[PDB]
């Protein structure tokens, strides 16, 4: 069904090989290699300006907006400043197994060279790991937290797009002019101020320079084009890139030619990703509207938004070797927001949800993220639609509950308004557009490797040393409750060596790496003139990924019926059994895994522990405040982090084997929940989901046979409108055969379109690792609820 | 009479030529030039640490305390990273007419004009230039004012060297680690305090580097040495520089190589000059008491004494051209205090004063500045000590009044027991010694350029653009109250144009430039965990140097009497009168000069505008703060600032020419004293001298055969304590020849030791230009009083 023209840029995205892209790189290593003493705030918009000035620019034939990453097809871009593992991981960098990426040219010494060597020591990363105590280093080696944004900029950019798509750069910068002529340096704090709206501005003009020469080039290859249809589609690129980002949006075009070229300046001034685009169906309301009573047919708008999303499928955000196994299929999280409600509360779905979603219908993209926001009052017709995307194109859209969400987000300190206006910087994590400066990634926390090390009290097992403290030696206990509490003892030591790391790495953040283009337009950052790290946002939270509640809630209610009730076991008895990996006493073992209930069967005994741990994780985490002085909140989540912390927790008592992955991020272990959806989403409901302000992310995957059709959507749209009657967040579907995952091992060539949702986020199945595959393919496969 | 050594120490300071050294130069560019993403701090203190690990370095023969700023005699460090005049006055550098510096090889070109190039326009010059409005580049450029700390870190720096001498750099180094082990990141700026201690410790660790490699020097030179005297200093210098600046020195010539150290690495790290000493003659006593006990003879103290003068005589603080004619000499204002106050009031002289003052009597260097401070109970033995060697030498003990000074501080916010603690950084301006960061370069301000523009009612002729306001039309003053209220209005208006800027300025160190190694031992910093530029010391105030006072008194008499009083003129014919330079109207500028009361006559009709003058001066600026947030206090000090404003100036009423020089800094004009130097401070004690904290800068010259034989030091003390009671601060004499000064010029490798009191700096006259040189000959020769 899908336009030649949307095939063909279709096809360049999905099929260019991916190779890394020297402009950035050696650009921004020349610019820092002129000795300078400029303020490095200053010294950051101007390099970054001196980096538009100078890369590569390509118009592709069939593109109708303007601009990319690279000046070719599917170009990697590098940030040698920021990333240290860029050094260490240099030379997995063209054999990973994850990422497929290949240098053009033996320019691979280039970059050994002349660049990765050259800021040896010097790079961001380098400045975050000399805030790593001694003593952290053995947590992050077995995996208890990670050290997030530690190669990469505070990222999560929330731009106020529905009040930019009226006004354009030329507003803020003026606004910026006119805060610059009135402001007073008394104190020398007040520099502050001066900076902030300097480096703004130059990196706002910046852009509008960058638009200026994509316009340049479309002038000039139209004076030289004999298709008149072409001809007219670049003088049309060409006034559209003289126009935006610079002045407000005429056309439907503009305005998404400038909701591009703000997310593409984003993406390349700083490492980092997970930046969002609003809600594309609201903003571009008025612009739909008017020209399509103007006469022009939907498709005209369709052809739009493909080449739209398909901007953001050719984007890359390269982490180390080691996230990228764990993050396998590079996520973005870049996420497009669809339906939800009005301020007011009135439906918001309209007319351009709709031809959004047979978009989607039609041609399904990696990325982005498209966030579906469910409510009371949505309209049926469109909810529905959603579901059938879901499942057949498959991959988006995630659906979400608008209820739950406000409730989040009022607890957070935002108005009611406010909360109705929200979207998703990360993978599920509920925010309020163009007004939040939510940061992502602390890091991430690991319950199950705590527990570990409770269960010995303090010392590790793996790589033998101790690293927590004496909780309790483990005959002591008297009772599961003994045992909650020696956990809650362990919990607390290392949610704060994690709290006192990351509060130091955001310190960092203020005093060595800006994200300009991203304070523009995060409301505070003008109006206060400070960019992002130095507070600028009126809302700053941090979510910490903890890694998965499946393994802890089942390896507690083992512990409870098999050592205490019907006392199969002391526990000296278990860590021994522990220790020995269950070397020979495996018919102990299949005790553990079957007379003990397991999560996500809907067993109130088992399911108690659900309300147990989210609330001392809260409690834990709660008793500090970020480095800008917000909330830390509760995101259950592994990415593939299950399986790579996995790697280092020994045998838990739920049964599960040393080294063995967990379950995957908030879902019932693999093979435990033998009883259907809405038992699955039934036994969630007792974490009480108003609880984790920053969501569970839930992965569900049915039968395509069983929820085919029509009556196939009402299984589908039951098991959620249960999850959302009980204050359910998230659920996220994959509706694919065992046998269709198979055929695409052993014949990749043939299923390059099968998309999966992993985590908070979509990829293509061949592009995913062998490891990474089995255990998509180890999930339940729902056959009815 | 002096010691083989010190004459050969001294010639080789003397007699050396000054030639530009290429060390610091080339390997900071170096270092720079290496891409960074490290905190702008932290990279500043590893430069620093870089350049001292490969800085040539040598030891000469006849010395006992290592270190020089160069790796040969008379090496002048270059600046390249800060100072934006070195590109734009390059080519003057080694054809300067105050300075006389030489390139050694073609290394004009090689290496030091490529390196100014690679710095161009990114050197910390070039970040203050950014920060001048529009509107006050005029106000620059006819010298209403000067752009203070443009060029320079903000430096005047002022060591604990009371503590410091019994501490060492150690004692500093673990305070920092203490601090750090105990500090928590809760806030993003929490991270200021981490980024402080980790600087201090990396450069103090730095200068113990150092230390080391005069050590390893010393010894390797010892071992080849075949004289058992010079073996045996050499080991003792090798055994010095393992000890100091580390750990507290256990001898007078460790406590001396320690001092000398912390100064000269100050002076390596960030340009600028005005580092005070300390008092020598009181924190050094422990070390000669104990060693005179065991037998060492004063000539032991006179020649480490003799050889400490030296290696600071030898000193250099490179300014633009500009700046390098009003500043002639090259002025490094760098303060050794004697005498004074101990903490309980008592007298502060000791045998060390005298052994101190010996020293001077037998060889004058032109720094450091010695400032002797008088009080009350000062011992006569001593205090009239003083005054000799001031007469028959190079007049080095200036002389201050403590309880001026004391009264001052007190003024100021310090306690009692702080205030008996004081010392000057700068040239006269009172501070506590370690307990201070006084800014004495927030720039100069032109008084009578303001009257210029208050005479054409805003306008200034000479470019015929209204930079000014609306005082008043010169044809409505009824009075001589009137133009005094129109001039109050201007004033106003350009005083609060100065601290908009320098109030800038200093906010804009406080983002690219710190001064690490002098905020190691200022208290305030290692305690907060602040260097200087953070608002580290519990006291920061700022010195509007005045140019000069004399002429606008004179003019305002001027006025009163031929306008006002006896109608010659009227205010419009005045103008004419000044717009014409007097053309053909010599009787009128006659009148205006003889029939009209001048200054330093102790006439009260001329003598009350003094008060009004300084009371306004201080009024208006006391309308604002420091951007550290200290008060602003006067400066009464031309410098040789008399002669590159004048030129700015045109005629004024008191009967000066336009172009021709004002009188220099607190003193009457050329030629008007005519009734002795005992009316001089009588007229100054119109001013009210308690009012302007930070001091009225005077000179005074006598006629050597008046003041000879002990009828001088029984006539001197005369003048002196006849200003003190009165309540003056400061009473510098030069007691030159006026026919010797002259002879001087026809024979200059004849009297290439001739030492004159040059607006509180003092100099060689045989090192002045010309014009410098007639203009210190128009002084006041005083036959008694
Ligand atoms: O690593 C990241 O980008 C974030 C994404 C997710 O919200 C949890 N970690
Ligand atoms: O320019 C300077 O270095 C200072 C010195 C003295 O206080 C007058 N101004």
């Amino acid at each position: 069904m899908i336009s030649k023209r949307i095939a063909r840029l279709s096809d360049k995205v999905r099929n260019t090989q991916p190779t890394i892209d020297l402009d950035r790189a050696r650009l921004i290593t020349e610019f820092y290699s002129r000795p300078s003493m400029d303020n490095y705030i200053l010294r950051r918009a101007k390099a970054f300006d001196y980096y538009l000035e100078n890369r590569e620019i390509f118009i592709d034939e069939d593109s109708q907006i303007a601009g990319h990453q690279g000046g070719c097809w599917e170009a990697v871009v590098m940030h040698p400043d920021v990333t240290k593992w860029l050094y260490d991981d240099f030379d997995t960098l063209d054999k990973r197994p994850s990422d497929n990426l290949a240098f053009r040219s033996a320019a691979a010494k280039e970059e050994l060279r002349q660049i990765v060597e050259t800021w040896k020591g010097q790079t961001f990363g380098d400045f975050a790991a000399t805030l790593v105590d001694e003593d952290m280093k053995p947590m992050l080696d077995v995996g208890i937290f990670t050290h997030g944004i530690s190669n990469q900029s505070t990222m999560n950019h929330s731009p106020d797009y529905d009040n930019l798509i009226k006004r354009g750069y030329r507003y803020y910068i003026d606004e910026c002019k006119e805060k610059l002529a009135e402001h007073q340096v008394n104190d020398v704090y007040d520099m502050e101020q001066q900076i902030a709206w300097k480096a703004m501005i130059i990196a706002m003009e910046a852009v509008i320079k960058f638009a200026h020469r994509y316009a340049d080039l479309a002038n000039k290859q139209a004076a030289e084009c004999i298709d008149p249809k072409r001809k007219e589609e670049l003088l049309i690129m060409a006034e559209n890139c003289r126009t935006v980002p610079e002045n407000p949006p005429k056309t439907f075009l503009q305005a998404t030619q400038l909701v591009w070229f703000n997310h593409l300046a984003i993406s390349l001034e700083a490492a980092g990703g997970d930046h969002n685009l609003g809600r594309y169906d609201q903003y571009m309301l008025p612009f739909f509207e008017k020209e399509t009573a103007e006469g022009k047919p939907e498709e005209y708008f369709a052809d739009i938004i493909h080449e739209f999303k398909l901007k953001v499928a050719e984007m890359w955000n390269i982490r180390c070797y080691n996230e990228s196994v764990a993050d396998p299929g590079n996520p973005l999280w870049m996420h497009i927001m669809l339906a939800g409600q009005l301020e007011n509360g009135k439906d918001a779905c309209n007319e351009l949800t709709n031809v959004f979603l047979r978009c989607m219908r039609d041609l399904q993209t990696d990325e982005p993220c498209i966030t579906f926001r469910f409510h009371p009052n949505i309209n049926e017709e469109t909810f529905r639609l959603a579901i059938e995307v879901a499942r057949d194109s498959g991959g988006h859209p995630a659906f979400y509950n608008d209820t739950a969400a406000i409730t989040y987000l009022l607890s957070l300190g935002f108005t009611l308004k406010e909360a109705r206006n929200w979207g998703i910087c990360g993978c599920i994590e509920p925010q309020v557009l163009g007004k939040t400066d939510f940061q992502s990634n602390p890091g991430y926390f690991n319950p199950l490797k705590v527990f570990d090390v409770m269960l010995h009290n303090g010392y590790d097992p793996v790589i033998g040393k101790k690293i927590g403290i004496e909780s309790g030696e483990v005959s002591s206990f008297t009772s599961i409750d003994d045992v909650m509490r020696a956990y809650e003892k362990q919990l607390d030591f290392f949610m704060e060596k994690f709290v006192t790391l990351a509060n130091r790495t955001l310190a960092g953040h203020a005093f060595t790496l800006p994200t300009i283009m991203g304070s523009c337009f995060s409301v505070g950052c003008v109006e206060k003139g400070k960019l992002l790290q130095q507070k600028g946002s009126d809302h700053h939270y941090s979510a910490v990924g903890v890694a998965g509640i499946a393994n802890m809630i089942d390896s507690f209610a083992a512990m409870e019926e098999c050592v205490f009730n019907k006392n199969y076991l002391t526990m000296e008895e278990l860590v021994r059994l522990l220790d020995t990996n269950f070397e020979g006493k495996e018919n102990m073992r299949q005790l553990l895994l079957n007379k003990a209930p397991k999560f996500g069967n809907d067993i109130e005994q088992v399911d108690k522990y659900s309300y147990w741990l989210i609330d001392a994780l809260d409690t834990s985490m709660k008793r500090f405040h970020d480095a800008q002085g917000g909330p830390y909140t509760v995101l259950v989540a592994t990415q593939a982090y299950n399986v790579e912390m996995g790697k280092n927790v020994g045998a838990t008592p739920d049964g599960r084997m040393a080294g063995t992955p967990l379950a995957d991020n908030a879902s019932p272990m693999v093979g435990m929940d033998v009883n259907g959806p809405t038992a699955v989403v039934n036994s969630l409901a007792c974490c009480d989901e108003l609880v984790p302000q920053s969501g569970l992310l839930l992965n569900q995957r049915f039968d395509p046979a069983v929820v085919a059709g029509e009556k196939g959507i009402d299984i589908i749209e039951s098991v959620f409108r249960a999850h959302f009657a009980q204050n359910g967040f998230h659920i996220q579907i994959n509706v694919l055969d065992d046998e269709t995952l198979r055929a695409a091992q052993k014949n990749p060539d043939d299923h390059r379109n099968i998309l999966v949702r992993v985590a908070g986020y979509s990829a293509y199945f061949v592009d995913l690792s062998e490891e990474i595959q089995n255990n998509i393919i180890e999930r339940t496969i729902q056959r009815g609820l």
